[PDB]
């Protein structure tokens, strides 16, 4: 069948990157903020294509009324934050999933940690301590999880691992093949 997956969080969380090396199997080579943009891809499961429809969005609230316009008829969505900025975790309870109940009640929600590979990289570690700060932990991000009712916890690296990110979207396609 088809399947309608929207990505959504923070400004420069990691949502386009993490879009682009699974549909296009490459890394974006600069930073240009995404407004929208829908991408086409097939996953097999169990003797079985399913066609996936991408949709990236804007993490500014700039945008806050223009995001919403992609939301209709989705299957799964997908909220990210920046685990090297712990700041990006807070506004998932804060504002993102208040926005998905309001236009996507029912819909399955998954909790991405992106940039994983920043969690044991030493100037990250260094700059984050001298503000008496950390990166975000699995634990923190599974908690999250838990509190926004997120069917599960997820991290990747879309710059270091391609299959962590490939088993997003393998997981995401499974919540919705069996709703
Ligand atoms: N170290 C690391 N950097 C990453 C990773 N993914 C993205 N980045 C970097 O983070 C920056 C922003 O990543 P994007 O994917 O464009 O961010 P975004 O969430 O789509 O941002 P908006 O469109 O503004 O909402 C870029 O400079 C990327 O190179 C990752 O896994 N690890
Ligand atoms: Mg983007």
């Amino acid at each position: 069948v088809k399947c309608k997956i929207v990505v959504v969080g923070d400004s420069q969380c990691g949502k386009t990157a993490l879009l682009h090396v699974f549909a296009k199997d490459c890394f974006p080579e600069n930073y240009v903020p995404t407004v929208f943009e829908n991408y086409t891809a097939s996953f097999e499961i169990d003797t079985q294509r399913i066609e996936l429809s991408l949709w990236d969005t804007s993490g500014s609230p700039y945008y806050d009324n223009v995001r919403p316009l992609s939301y209709p008829d989705s299957d799964a969505v997908l909220i990210c934050f920046d685990i090297s900025r712990p700041e990006t975790l807070d506004s998932v309870l804060k504002k993102w999933k208040g926005e998905i109940q309001e236009f996507c009640p029912n819909t399955k929600m998954l909790l991405v940690g992106c940039k994983s590979d920043l969690r044991t990289d030493v100037s990250t570690l260094v700059e984050l301590s001298n503000h008496r700060q950390t990166p975000v932990s699995y634990d923190q991000g599974a908690n999250m999880a838990k509190q926004i009712g997120a069917a599960t916890y997820i991290e990747c690296s879309a710059l270091q691992s391609e299959n962590s990110v490939r088993d997003i979207f393998h997981v995401a396609t499974l919540a919705c093949v069996n709703k």
